[PDB]
């Protein structure tokens, strides 16, 4: 029993992260084989004309206590690529992939190459993650780890002005319609994810949470017209079929679930909490909540 | 900006998690060393759970009888000795992934990271506080017994809980890395309860100063309160008596807001009258009580 924001264990990542200095610009890179990943805007904008002026040694890499000696540097979207001498004996198995608005990941917070904390969190649908993050975070990582698998999704570049943060896959391709660098930008406005609610909705059931159940149901069309009006998400039958296995183990249609929903959506929680939430949550994909729920290991 | 519930990285513990086997039991062990800590229930069966006589089944075993599993490699126990509720297993290999690290006992209000296993294997990992009632509110299923709680300062590891058992409210109980458990709870399957438990209200001050410090003063009122008019009042609301001790530990966010302590209080007993009315403080609807004052320093400045 018990239900917590559980993040993937980070140690497959803290053996990844060093500390990349050009200038005065401190940040964290991500130390893969014989590469360093970095954000762009520590050579900070023209970025092909400030990259063609850097030599070689004037980006200071630093694994722990031992400098690594830069080889070569090239650019892909909003990455620095920075080819160095020793191959990471610590790297994983791993894989770079883009995750879409509603899915979750772990973040290793960095400053100075050295791991601080790890918290789990989403891509928001605005394309937006709520981290915590300082300055000198810049380069910090998001993963998921499948089987032995690490699969890198996301790194830290700026901070919006609301205190929301933006980054981008580790091909360099931002999430949402930002770019890097000093100018007028902000988030747009957010969304509820609903499936993910849904899911957490399901994971209070199997903790014995069932105050919220009613006995009615709702067609897709209907529910979607209410979740429109309350600013969530469109739930969409791929949602519906994502959430089949939990419907299975509750014994609750996932429409009698949004049913459910829609009267915590006209009504509130009315002085009740689920999952000692007074707020309905939405950063637990279907997919976390089977894992925990489940015990599956790394 | 931001302010999240933040666990520490688990790295250098995932490189101490083994799995431990007697008879039918498996569960976790940690690590350190040539020592496998790890609960002495592993030893009892479901049966001998009411009234085990540990001493008595611990004298029946033989070092061949626990079998230890480090990844895919098996561990040889040279030796064993209990430690009041912790099995102590000598191998014949040392940790060569031991970390730097101290056993340290909290008290009821410190918050730590739990490394969640099963089977020797590392799952998921999450941040939490030892509440006043002795318990942890954690996730937990079957096989996670001997899943240990830590904090990490600079590189050493400070281990301060290893789990033993879920109450039947779904609360946990367990023990400190000398087998020392917290609460009054014993590794029995007799009838136990979790104590009324109490908001630590040390911990919501803190949070309501990460509240100010990221920009949100809703909450703030032109009163203040004398220590005695607080408690009396957050005793009436089940919040934990707030000590001189206590407001102590809050100067340095006292001094960093320009907010004195008393007029903190003042705030979180209007907050207590009044609730939220709709409104949020750092994202949430209910008063967080799981950040000490040394986390939200830790969080919000380094
Ligand atoms: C300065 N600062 N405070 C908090 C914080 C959290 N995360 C990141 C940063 N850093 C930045 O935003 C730096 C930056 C500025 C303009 C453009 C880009 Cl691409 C990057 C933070
Ligand atoms: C069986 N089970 N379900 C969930 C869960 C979470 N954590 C731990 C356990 N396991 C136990 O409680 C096992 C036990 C039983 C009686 C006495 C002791 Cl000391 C230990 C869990
Ligand atoms: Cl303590």
């Amino acid at each position: 029993s018990g239900f917590r924001k559980m993040a993937f264990p980070s140690g497959k990542v803290e053996g990844c992260m060093v500390q990349v200095t050009c200038g005065t610009t401190t940040l964290n890179g991500l130390w893969l084989d014989d590469v360093v990943y970095c954000p762009r805007h520590v050579i900070c904008p023209n970025y092909e004309d400030l990259l063609i002026r850097k030599s070689n040694h004037n980006f200071l890499v630093q694994a722990g206590n031992v400098q690594l000696r830069v080889i070569g540097h090239s650019m892909q979207n909003c990455v620095l690529k920075l080819k160095v001498d020793t191959a990471n004996p610590k790297t994983p198995k791993y894989k770079f992939v883009r995750i879409q608005p509603g899915q979750t990941f772990s973040v290793l917070a960095c400053y100075n190459g050295s791991p601080s904390g790890v918290y789990q969190c989403a891509m928001r649908p605005n394309f937006t993650i709520k981290g915590s993050f300082l300055n000198g975070s810049c380069g910090s990582v998001g993963f998921n780890i499948d089987y032995d698998c690490v699969s890198f999704c996301y790194m830290h570049h700026m901070e919006l002005p609301t205190g929301v943060h933006a980054g981008t896959d580790l091909e360099g391709n931002f999430y949402g319609p930002f770019v890097d660098r000093q100018t007028a930008q902000a988030a747009g406005t957010d969304t509820t994810i609903t499936v993910n609610v849904l899911a957490w909705l399901y994971a209070a059931v199997i903790n014995g949470d069932r105050w919220f159940l009613n006995r009615f149901t709702t067609t897709l069309n209907d529910f979607n017209l209410v979740a429109m009006k309350y600013n969530y998400e469109p739930l969409t039958q791929d949602h519906v079929d994502i959430l089949g296995p939990l419907s299975a183990q509750t014994g609750i249609a996932v429409l009698d679930m949004c049913a459910s929903l829609k009267e915590l959506l006209q009504n509130g929680m009315n002085g009740r909490t689920i999952l000692g939430s007074a707020l309905l949550e939405d950063e637990f994909t279907p997919f976390d909540v089977v894992r925990q729920c489940s015990g599956v290991t790394f």
